[PDB]
This record gives C-alpha cells, structure tokens and sequence, in this order.
C-alpha cells in the first residue's frame, strides 16, 4: 500500500511535500524521493525560500495539536532552527500563524495572530534576523501576501475549507490588490470560496467550487477574464504553490503538477515511502471511560473501545474477548458482566463471563446505546438509546423489548428495585409542541401488569431516582424549591439552590420514614399499589441546594452535592464539575462531609462499594462504610494493545456514521451518506498517522456543504505542546537593544488585565530590555526564546528607562497573554468612542455569546448604558447560545424614572439602553454572532454597520467521542428564521450600511467600520 | 528491527531486551546462513552476558532456532563452511589488547 500525500511546494524539479506528518523533497529529474526533517512535531504547510535553499515550516504540537510555530531548515548543511516562539494557537479548520508569502527582497512574511486580541486577527509580519524581531506590515488581517510587479497582492481567508465545501459564507476568500502605489482594490470576491491563491506571469490562480466542485481557475491583476483549467470529479485538490514556471497540488492523497503554458496536468510518481510499525502502545488511562465497580471487590472499565476486568491494583488485567467497540460494560453477575458492543450498523447487548470464558453476543439491535443497567437477579438489562427509547432486554434470550418512548430526549436517568419488579425512570416530556422548556416526571414501571405508573406530576425536573434495599420507597430529586438568589453585579435573579430530595411509599398509608413517625403509631403491612403515588410525595427534610444523587441507606441517606460556581473553565477549558459526598443521618438530621474534592461518583450492586474519581483526575474506590479506607485504581501497569488500521477503520465508519445519523435534515442524510462513503473509505488505508485519517475525515465531513462539522481532541502527537513567554509587552528591535513598543492594560483594577510589570508601579513602555535572568537579550539574543523558556515562573528583568532610570524586577513571565491584550482593545476603543463622541456614546463588545460573552457583556453595559448613544461591537463574535438573553436586554425600553429625595434619578427598567443603539459586525461573527446580528435587524434595535457575517448557523451538540477520545461534531440543530427560513445559513447576515477595512484602511491605522459607527450616531443625536 | 527499502516498512522483530553496555552491545546480527536467513547473537535466554549464543532468526521473531555453536559475536559461510568469530566486536576502549578473551576465529 502507498502513501497519503500531500501540502506540496515546486521549485524547479524539486518537489517537498508532506507524509506521514513529517517533511519529503522529490527530484523530478531522478525520481528519488526523501524524508528531509522529522521528529519535529506535525508539519502540514512547507514552504520553499527564493533562492529554493532554504524552507520555512509549520509544526503542530500537543496532543490535540493545539499549538504551532515555524522553523527553518536549510538543505545546505541540514541545519534546522525554531523561528517564532508564539505558540500561536491552532484548531483544525484555523491552522493560524503560517507562512504568508516573500517579500521582492526574499523575506518570509508570516501571518500570526499571536499578539493579537482575536484569533481571527492573523495579522502579517516580516521575519528578521531569523526571528530576533518582527515588523509588523498593516495590512490588516491576511492569510496570502503576493507581489506582482512591486504591487502586493493580498489574500484574505484564503486557507482551504475541506470541511466545508460550497460555502459561500462573508468570511469567504478573496483578494485584494495595491493600485494607487498606496491603495488596494478587491479583485476577487466570487459567490463561493477562493482559496490557495499564486502567481505565474501575470495571472493569478486558485480553487474555488462555483461550480460545484474544487477546480483551479485563474484570472488577471484585475480579477478579470475569469478562466476554468481543471475538471476534476474524485477529489478536491488543495495547497497551490508555485515557483513562477509551474503550479503543484495534491489531491486524494497524491501530488500533481500543472503548466500553466500547456494547460497540461500530470501526477507525479512517488509510489511507497513509508508505513511504520501497525501494532501500537497506549497509555489505558488516557483513553479510559465508564469505570465500574464489580463483585468480589474487582474493577470493570473501558478504554480505546476495548474492555478489562481487573483488580484495584491493576496487578490481575483481563481483556474481555470482543472486536472493536465496547461502549459500556456492566456488572451481571458474580463472575458475569454485561456489555455494549458497537459495530457499523448499530449497538448490541452482550454478556462475558471471567471466570469461565463464556462470551455471547446477540444480534438484536438496539440502536445507538448511550445507557445500560442490568438487574440486580441478572436475568434482564434496562437500555436507552438515541430514539429516546427506554426498553429491557432478555439477558438470556436477547430479546429487546420497549417500556415507553419519549418524542423529546433521552430517557438515561434510571434504576430498577432490588427486587427486579419496578424500573423507575425520568421522562422528559412537553406540554406544546413548541414549548420552550422540557419538563421531567418520573416514571415506574411495574413488571409484573406490565403498566406505567406517574411518580411525579410535570412541572418541573424530578431525576436521580433510587430504590431502598427493601424496595418500599422510591426516593428521588427535583428542581421544585424555588428561591432566587440575588446577583451580585447586575439588577437579576436566578435559581441555584433549589435542589431537595422527596420519597414516595411504595405502599399506601405508609409514611416518609425520615419523618421518624413511630411505628406503634402507625399501621402499616399494607400491600403494594403504585397509583396516584405523586399525592404521597413527601420531602426529606435536608437544606436545598443542588444535589445530583441520592443513595438511601439503612439509616442515612447519601447525597451529592455541587457547590454554586462559575462555568467559565467548564465552557471553555472543560473543568469538570467539583462536588462532594454528604451524610444525612436519619436520626439525628445532621448533615456531614464524607468525601470531597469528586467529579464523578458510581455506587456498585451491594450499596457497599464506592468508586469515585477526583479533581485530581485519578480514579479511587472506598467502602461505603468504612470511607476512610479508599485505594487508587491503577490501570497503567499493563499496556493497551490495538492496530493503527483497524481503528482508523473503526473510527472512519463511526465518523461516517455519526455525520449521517446527526445530520439536521434527515432526507438529505440518506443520499450524501452513501455517495461519499466508498470515496473517502478507500484513503483510509493510505492513512499511517492520525493527522493523514483526520485529513480523510474531514473531507468526508465537507461533504455535507454545511456548517459545524468540526472535529475536536484526538492523540495527533506525543510531542509537548509549543510555550510562549508573555508579560503583555510588545517588542521593538532597535539597535542592539530591544525597546518595549507597547505596554497592554485594560481596567487597571481588574485581574489579569495588565502586563505584569505594572504591580511595580511602572509603566515599561518606552524602556529599553537589558537582560532577562542574568541573561543579555538584544542584537544577539532572541528576546522571545528566552521569555519562552521562563514561561510559567518569575524572572529577573533589568530595565532601562529615560535618563538613568534602572529597574530590577521579579516578572512574572505568563504562559499567554491574550486576554489582557483582548482587555486592552476593548477599553481602548472605549476611550476613542468617548473622546471622539464629546462624552456622548457608549460603547461594549462582544467577543462571543458564550460564558465570556455574558461577562464582557455585563462588564460594560452596568457603565455604558446610560449615554445618549450606545455601539454594540459584535465583530469578531464566536457565538455560543446567549444572545437571546443579550438582545433581551438591549430590547428593553426606558419608560420611566425614580425620584428619590436625595441622590440621582434612577431608569426604569434598571437595564435599559438610555438612547440610541447602533450595532458593528464583521465577517468574524458567527453562530450566535449570526443569529444576533440577524436579531438585531429584525428587532430593529438599530443599525447594522460592517460587513456580512460568517453564515453558519446549524447548531451542533456532541454526545459520543471516538475511541482515541476524538470529539466529532455533526450540524444537528437548524436555525429557522421567521420570513427567512435557514436561508441565513451558507450566508451570514447583511449589514445596513456596508463599511468594508481595506488595508490601506490599516495602513492609515483608522477603524473605518467604528468611526462610521460614531458619526452615524452622533448624526440621530442632533433630534 | 527490519527495514524494507521497498515500502519503507520497519517492524521490530526481537522482544528479548537484551542487556547492553557500551563495550558489550551484545544482542546483534551475527551473519546470514546461505539461504539468506538472518543469524543473530544474544544472551537474552542466557545465563551469562558473555554467553552471546548465535539463533537463526524465523518468521520476522516468531520462532527462534539455536545453532548450538557456542558463544559468537561473527558467523561467516564459506563453500558451504561454517566461520566462527569469537569476541569479535570492536574494542576501542582498549588499544592493544593482549588478554584471553581476545577476538579469535575458527572454521
Ligand atoms: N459548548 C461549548 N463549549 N462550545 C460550543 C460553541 C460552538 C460555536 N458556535 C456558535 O456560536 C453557534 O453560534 C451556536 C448556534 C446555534 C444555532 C442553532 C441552534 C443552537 C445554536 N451554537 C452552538 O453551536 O452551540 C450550542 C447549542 C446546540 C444545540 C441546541 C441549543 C444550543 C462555535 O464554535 N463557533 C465558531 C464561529 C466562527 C465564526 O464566528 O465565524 C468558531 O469557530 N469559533 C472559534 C473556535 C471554536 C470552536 C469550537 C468551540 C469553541 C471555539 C473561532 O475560531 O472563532
């Protein structure tokens, strides 16, 4: 089998491209073919110098290759160097911080965003001295720099879009060109996206899919005489280069060649190059999931698809006998253990034995499984899947068969009574079709009768259902005891401790045994009767709050709680939610800590083992009655075993699978599914790394022509992510010495908003740098490698200001510094708006509609709300889902006031936008930022400046991960505007008044969309 | 391990983990009988270090056969003649080496 080929650059009859993430040259003339650099991380873009000696490189690092720099490696004497030390951050469809083009000199120009507020800010710089200084070349954002005959040519957003073929979006790629020896002028701007743009002679080629499909076209320094060269039908080609004679590309996985002279394309012979050992070594806790405790104090889990039975210890490691894909795995028995194996088609019920080796499998499909319990007796199991089905499948026969079926989500909150005769279950349900909120009731269903009985009415959220050991009562929680708490910065309330346990006597006359009520006083031995059983509820008397499980014991009862907290690293970084093990002891109702710092809890069959797992990420097990007795669960003493291509098969047909299955519009489903299956399946095999499989994923993902078909996560690299060292600081090589061009901050006030250096009472801007760490930097010493090398600790800085002013300072050298940048944009727009409006407008931006968003929001409406006139920045808005509750605010209208007999008047509503509001968007704003500029106008708040918007609005919510932890996303949420259907999708929002930044607009160093913006406003603030 | 120019394939053949040092990397190629099968030297199933007993190397690593030849760092065929290298490897630690354990060949 060959290789997968591809990024490919030509100078002369030397040929480098990218295999197996690491860097290849080919000789035309010979035909030979050789690895040229390695080990350095994954390289995807390379690009040849003038002279065609040297080359500059893009690597990714960390795991998920979340980071990049670039490197020079010069074919002369084999020398290879790091250039930038950025650690520009990267995702799969934004590989920021690249190679830009070459200056008429034979500089690099490289486009980063690292020192910019936003990631989509990927400004242009000029290399110097091999990376000692940068020189920024403002021209505003740009991913291409040409130059034809001493005029640049630039290319805005120009990178490839695999995952989204067809777009037609505002963030689209087009290209300018310099006219007036000063001025620029947009040349191409077609319907769809223009990517990969060169040069040869005087015309410039690139990709685009206007009609339909990736085809290289080409037009003059006018954007004129539009021609077609290409009529390709397998596969996109991607990555032009050139070298002034001929173009080079690759496409499915191959690399051609093409003469613009002879309009001829040919594919150049390169045949096997390399295929590094199959058989693999994985670290089981890396891919660990669904650990489960068993009989006889034993451990069951689930890693990287595959299934072990094994001790605390990790000593004695059994792998359950089953082919790729076991979603979960779940005590049967005492040496018996049911699973979830997964395969193309669907999800099946299996059992495995330990002890005898017995391993059945039926064949009854139960969909997509995404919960599975068995009985404590184990002779049935209890299965939920994506068709929100809640059934019980014969663990010995493997007949499934259906309890009830919701119409609005899941039913995978459950569990069956010990005596195996109940299941109860939450049902989410609604009371309109398109009812706003998604009530939950739970549900109990007898066995014996067959029929479904209603243990809570449907007003609320009632879940975490749980059975006592005698099986009489049914306890359970629910968000019913309401109570707000007051916010502490803006006029609102919300409910965040309104979380209580309730039970319900299985057996009518019988009372809520916490009550305490003597039992001479009471006269039980009833017989059982499940109806209007929601009439007996009764609450357990424990403090709200907000509680996730509820375990009742013999004489306490076993609760989870989570401590009210933000959701700013749970949003973005993913922290897991920290919670805590409470005792509530029957008798004497006092309430006590038994565990904290948890993050997860399972209670095994026997209510006497308990696995948790903690902050600490490690996963432990105590007895439940006897806690301060807990051991570690090791799981890294015997290493995971799998083969590259039968998981890359694997997760390519789930992958597959998954687009289809999620895919908003069902009808379409069917068809683009199974056209583009066989075509992409067939690369797999060409695939060695992960980054060549994602490259085959993401393809197929394009395939749907839509938005949100991302693909997150993932093991690409072993390497450690890229560092960076920040103190908030912007450097000027002047001389021999490095000066501090820019010093950011924001609000002084506020917590990391301001170079580090600022907490020593002064401002370093205009300082000269001696030396970091006893170490000189200057003329000879690349500032930034340093910084990068103290990241994450305090450094001795000498300073030098005017005069003899010398400062010695323990810095602290951060690890990015973006937000503060970010800060420091912000407010200075703030002051620019205030100053250049006489103290008349407002002004606050939103950088996404998500966590962050609510917080810049709020940060400056409580301040800016109240002038005559009001911009709402939206530019650059990654959306998120709160801009309903932004628009809500903005919405509201001031109608009266409050007099007090001393002090100021007082609006009324308290969050009203005092007067007029205009509103300033890009082609950076998508999603939420989309459906809100969309709002916007709609609404009528305002006026709508800037430019279209991105045009993706098909929300997406993940649910299942691959087996190297892989997250996948699928466009399954349509957004339907009223008068506009999805018609926004594939095509963003349209400004009122359209107010391109030109590069001469950066040039010129005006914001041309804020200041139209300003004046416009101070224009209907003359009434 | 195994390279094969043809495909740029490369696989790891021993799992022995043979014990080194830097003047007695044992654990080696030893030679290559006439039907082109690869000859190794290890200790790994050994008693003794010194004991670098010579294997014919079968099925890329599945099965291992002993040629019963005594310790060998060389194993050469000539007309059909078996040649044995005994301690053969370099000593560039010590010029001049004049001791018992000295390379010497049989045949
Ligand atoms: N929950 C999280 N932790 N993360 C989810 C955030 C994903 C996000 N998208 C958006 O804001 C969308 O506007 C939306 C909009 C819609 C549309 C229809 C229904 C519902 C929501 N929201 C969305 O995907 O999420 C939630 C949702 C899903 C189902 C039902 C209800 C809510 C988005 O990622 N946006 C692009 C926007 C690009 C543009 O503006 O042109 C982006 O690439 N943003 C970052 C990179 C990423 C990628 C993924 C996560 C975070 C950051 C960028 O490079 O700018």
């Amino acid at each position: 089998m060959p290789n997968l080929l591809l990024n490919p650059d030509i100078h002369g009859d030397r040929i480098i491209f990218v295999c197996c993430d690491d860097l290849w040259e080919h000789d035309l003339k010979s035909g030979s073919t050789r690895k040229i650099v390695s080990n350095l991380g994954v390289i995807n873009n390379a690009r040849f110098f003038p002279d065609g000696r040297k080359i500059a490189i893009r690597v990714m690092r960390g795991s998920s290759l979340n980071t990049a720099d670039l490197y020079f490696y010069n074919g002369e004497n084999g020398e290879i160097k790091r250039i930038t030390y950025f650690s520009g951050k990267s995702t799969g469809r934004r590989m920021f911080t690249d190679v830009a083009g070459f200056d008429p000199d034979g500089n690099l120009i490289i486009s980063t965003d690292a020192m910019q507020p936003f990631s989509s800010m990927t400004c242009l710089y000029r290399v110097e001295n091999d990376g000692i200084n940068f020189v920024p070349l403002n021209l505003g954002p740009a991913t291409h720099i040409l130059f034809a005959d001493g005029r640049r040519v630039i290319g805005r957003n120009t990178f490839e879009l695999p995952h989204w073929k067809g777009y037609r979006g505002g963030t689209r790629g087009k290209i300018w060109i310099e006219v007036n020896s000063g001025a620029f002028k947009k040349i191409v701007d077609m319907s769809t996206h223009v990517s990969s743009p060169v040069i040869v002679g005087h015309r410039i080629y690139f990709i685009t899919d206007i009609d339909g499909f990736g085809q290289i076209y080409s037009t003059d320094l006018d954007g004129k005489d539009l021609r077609k060269h290409t009529s390709f039908t397998d596969y996109y080609p991607r990555h032009l280069n050139t070298d002034g004679r001929r173009i080079l590309f690759s496409k499915g996985g191959s690399i051609y060649i093409f003469n613009p002279d002879t309009e001829k394309i040919e594919k150049i012979e390169i045949g096997d190059l390399e295929s590094p050992e199959d058989r693999i070594i994985s670290i089981p806790s890396k891919f660990a999931e669904d650990f489960s405790p068993l009989d006889g104090d034993l451990i069951a889990f689930v890693s990287r698809g595959q299934a072990f039975i094994q001790d605390v210890s990790g000593t004695y490691v059994l792998k359950v006998p089953e082919p790729l894909r076991i979603r979960y795995v779940r005590r049967g028995g005492d040496t018996k253990v049911a699973f979830i194996h997964g395969t193309r088609e669907g999800d099946f019920l299996g059992i495995y034995d330990y002890r005898t080796g017995k391993a059945e499998k039926f064949e009854e499909n139960l969909g997509n499984v995404f919960a599975m319990g068995v009985d404590r007796n184990g002779k049935f199991a209890v299965v939920a899947n994506d068709r929100f089905e809640i059934m019980t499948v014969d663990l010995e026969t493997g007949k499934p068969t259906v309890i009830e079926r919701s119409r609005e989500a899941m039913i995978t909150d459950f569990t069956i009574s010990d005596n195996s005769r109940f299941i109860a279950y939450g049902f989410p349900l609604k009371h309109g079709e398109t009812d706003g909120y998604v009530m939950q009731a739970i549900h109990v269903y007898d066995m014996e009768g067959r029929k479904i009985f209603a243990a809570t009415t449907e007003n609320s959220h009632d879940y975490a259902p749980a059975f006592d050991a005698d099986s009489k009562n049914l306890y359970y929680l629910s968000y019913r005891s309401l109570d707000p708490s007051p916010d502490r910065v803006v006029l609102n309330f919300s409910f965040e401790v309104v979380s209580k346990p309730f039970v319900i006597p299985l057996i009518p006359g019988s009372p809520n045994p916490t009550k305490l009520v003597p039992r001479s006083m009471t006269s039980e031995a009833g017989e059982y009767d499940l109806n209007d059983m929601y009439k007996r509820s009764s609450p357990i008397n424990v403090d709200p709050g907000d509680y996730r499980m509820i375990i009742p014991l013999e004489s306490s009862i076993l609760i989870y709680s989570v401590p009210v907290h933000g959701e700013f690293a749970a949003y973005y970084q993913g922290a897991p939610e920290k919670g805590v093990l409470l005792k509530y002891d029957v008798k004497t109702r006092k309430v006590t800590e038994v565990k904290n710092n948890l993050t997860d809890l399972r209670l095994s069959a026997d209510r006497k083992t308990v696995m948790v797992r903690k902050d600490d990420g490690k996963i432990y097990t105590f007895p439940l009655e006897k806690p301060e007795d807990e051991r570690t669960v090791e799981t890294d003493k015997r290493p995971l075993v799998s083969s590259i291509h039968e998981e890359f098969l694997q997760m390519y047909d789930e992958a597959w699978k998954l687009a289809r299955d999620n895919y908003w519009n069902e009808a379409v489903a069917k068809e683009i599914s199974e056209r583009i299956y066989e075509k992409y399946r067939n690369l797999v095999p060409l695939c060695k790394t992960r980054y060549d499989l994602s490259n085959v994923i993401v393809e197929m993902q394009g395939e749907y022509r839509t938005s949100h078909s991302y693909e997150m996560g993932g093991t690409f690299t072993d390497k450690d992510p890229f560092r960076s060292g920040r103190i908030a600081c912007d450097f000027k090589l002047d001389g021999d010495h490095y000066v501090v061009a820019k010093a950011y901050a924001g609000d002084y006030s506020n917590e990391g908003e301001k170079s580090p250096i600022f907490e020593y009472g002064i401002d370093p801007t205009g300082y000269l740098i001696e030396d970091i760490d006893g170490e000189t930097v200057g003329a000879g010493s690349n500032i930034y490698r340093v910084l990068s090398e103290k990241a994450g600790t305090s450094a001795r800085i000498r300073l030098s200001g005017k005069g003899g002013d010398k400062r010695d300072l323990m810095i602290d050298i951060l690890d990015d510094d973006r937000f503060i940048r970010y800060r420091s944009w912000v407010e200075a727009n703030r002051r620019y708006v205030h100053e250049r409006s006489k103290g008349t407008i407002g002004y606050i931006h939103i950088p996404d509609m998500g966590m962050m968003g609510l917080n810049e929001f709020y940060r400056l409406f409580i301040n800016e709300s109240s002038y005559q006139g009001l911009i709402v920045d939206v530019r650059f808005n990654g959306g998120g889902f709160v801009s309903q509750l932004i628009i809500e605010k903005l919405m509201n209208k001031r109608i009266g006031y409050d007099n007090p007999r001393r002090g100021t008047l007082s609006p009324y509503p308290t969050n009203s936008v005092r007067g007029k509001i205009i509103a300033i968007t890009n082609e950076y704003a998508g999603s939420d930022g989309d459906i809100f500029s969309f709002s916007f106008k709609k609404l009528g708040l305002g006026k709508l400046i800037g430019t279209r918007t991105w045009g993706g609005v098909v929300g997406i919510t993940p649910k299942r991960r691959l087996i190297d932890g892989t997250v996948l996303t699928q466009p399954e949420f349509a957004f339907w505007f009223r008068d506009a259907g999805f018609g926004v999708e594939n095509y963003g929002v349209d400004p009122d008044v359209e107010i391109e930044y030109a590069p001469h607009d950066y040039l010129s160093g005006k914001d041309p969309q804020i200041d139209y913006a300003i004046d416009a406003l101070i224009e209907e603030l003359r009434n």
